[PDB]
């Protein structure tokens, strides 16, 4: 069991790095638009707080540089939407996939294809955390770069990477520019709310081990899904709904433990711990692989 | 904020073809006017368990070939085997064809796998040849002729292509010129590797890799020679060290400004007395799919 990106062709092609005096950052390129995020266009001004309507009509269409590869690309017209701007060019990319925008919810994973200056460096896998954060790997230069997922050769964006918080974890938005969170684009030092653990993964990970042969942790103690939710909200899991119980049908068939079963398995490992056991080889429960993952996988 | 990372696929992308013998599909790579594809691509359910690729061979001709890529199909003007591949000429050259070598990885080094299916990419990830010539993949049924690579700058360097799942859930595979990584040949039976070691280079590199994320618990005021730990190495199942090895682990120790001997110091320690609960970036193990190459691009 091994976390995956998706392949990363479709969305390479339409890498672009977008520069305005000496700072520059990735865009992309989705026919004659360019989406980048809209603190491009600051210099020094993102200190404390810019006024991105102020900054965004000084600003004419030759200042911004934007290259595709060797290409330059003339802008002809830009506007803002919410954190990013939509810069207008001459010309639609030949290399423009079939694609939409989808704002990514808390516990779904996406693939992140890192970037720096327009050009991809690497690819991998992530989580939407609970608390609107992902655990990401992200340097100076990283602005700009996407996350997405693939279905069908549909290329489905979930986010734009902006910034990096004082924790070391990372935020942004969605492609029209709303971060998820309470998050806003200035230099900041800005804190997350508490990062919950999400319970439908951890489980889906139990599932794993338990094809694996690793069963040591299951027990006969039964629980209600209300009186594991008590639980689980005691120790910062996130509470199951009854659609989580449902997306777990096809792993508790498979290996003939009922979800709640399972449950009360997790809730004895919250409250007595690993004492030094481990599942799948760690001390720590994993929280970023899916129920799609475990079954895909299997 | 440090994780594994696959190399972006698009170059490979555009180079996965599919080969069908009959009612045998297999994954092919498709560069110039060849394609490359494991030779069992020839076999049925019936040949499997212990064919004769040669006879075979000279009981198909090009017509028996039917090579599609996406959409088009491809004519096959020739063919031959090289080991355990077959190179099959094509009418038409891959306009997509990329800058790239054939090269053969050596143990401890890490590559990119494009897991495909039916000639379509499905996912991405990293993984290292370990030292008893398997690796530690992600392959289901149809996988086969799937492509491990690296990247440097704009040239694909091809390391693998999937044969083979052991019993134990590890994979054996053959570099580009078709001969196969440890002691396997290509048949449908139960086949054994040798005892798995950890890759110690590799550990020493995460190590560093820590120290340089702000990750220093695990440090220690000791110091040890190669001799002294390599006889600890040894009762861990750890490779042993050698002076070669601290010399590529030269540029990690100046920017850490700990000296390599420290570092074994340290892990000696991890290894004596465990991690007690504690993690190293974020992990519960010692990570050893991470070369000193790996650290230093990150
Ligand atoms: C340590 O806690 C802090 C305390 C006090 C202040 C702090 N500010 C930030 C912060 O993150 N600022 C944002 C930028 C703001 C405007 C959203 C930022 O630098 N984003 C990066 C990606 C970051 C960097 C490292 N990996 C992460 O992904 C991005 O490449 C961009 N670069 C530039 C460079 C020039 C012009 C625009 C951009 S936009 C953290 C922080
Ligand atoms: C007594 O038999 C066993 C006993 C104990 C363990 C065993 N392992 C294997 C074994 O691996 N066989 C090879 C094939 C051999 C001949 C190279 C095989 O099926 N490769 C796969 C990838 C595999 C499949 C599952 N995940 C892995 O990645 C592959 O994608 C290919 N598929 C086909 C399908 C039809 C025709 C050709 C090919 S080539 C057999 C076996």
């Amino acid at each position: 069991f091994r976390k995956m990106a998706f392949p990363s062709g479709k969305v390479e092609g339409c890498m672009v790095q977008v520069t305005c005096g000496t700072t520059t950052l990735n865009g992309l390129w989705l026919d004659d638009t360019v989406y980048c995020p809209r603190h491009v266009i600051c210099t020094a001004e993102d200190m404390l707080n810019p006024n991105y309507e102020d900054l965004l009509i000084r600003k004419s269409n030759h200042s911004f540089l934007v290259q595709a590869g060797n290409v330059q690309l003339r802008v002809i017209g830009h506007s803002m939407q919410n954190c990013l701007l939509r810069l207008k060019v001459d010309t639609s990319n030949p290399k423009t996939p079939k694609y939409k925008f989808v704002r990514i919810q808390p516990g779904q994973t996406f693939s992140v294809l890192a970037c720096y200056n327009g050009s991809p460096s690497g690819v991998y896998q992530c989580a939407m955390r609970p608390n609107h954060t992902i655990k990401g790997s992200f340097l100076n230069g990283s602005c700009g770069s996407v996350g997405f997922n693939i279905d069908y050769d549909c290329v489905s964006f979930c986010y734009m990477h902006h910034m990096e918080l004082p924790t070391g974890v990372h935020a942004g938005t969605d492609l029209e520019g709303k971060f998820y969170g309470p998050f806003v684009d200035r230099q900041t030092a800005q804190a997350a709310g508490t990062d919950t653990t999400i319970t439908l993964n951890v489980l889906a990970w139990l599932y794993a081990a338990v094809i694996n042969g690793d069963r040591w942790f299951l027990n006969r103690f039964t629980t209600t899904l209300n009186d594991f939710n008590l639980v689980a909200m005691k120790y910062n899991y996130e509470p199951l709904t009854q659609d989580h119980v449902d997306i777990l049908g096809p792993l508790s068939a498979q290996t003939g433990i009922a979800v709640l079963d399972m449950c009360a398995a997790l809730k004895e490992l919250l409250q007595n711990g690993m004492n030094g056991r481990t599942i799948l080889g760690s001390t720590i429960l994993e929280d970023e692989f899916t129920p799609f993952d475990v079954v895909r996988q299997q």
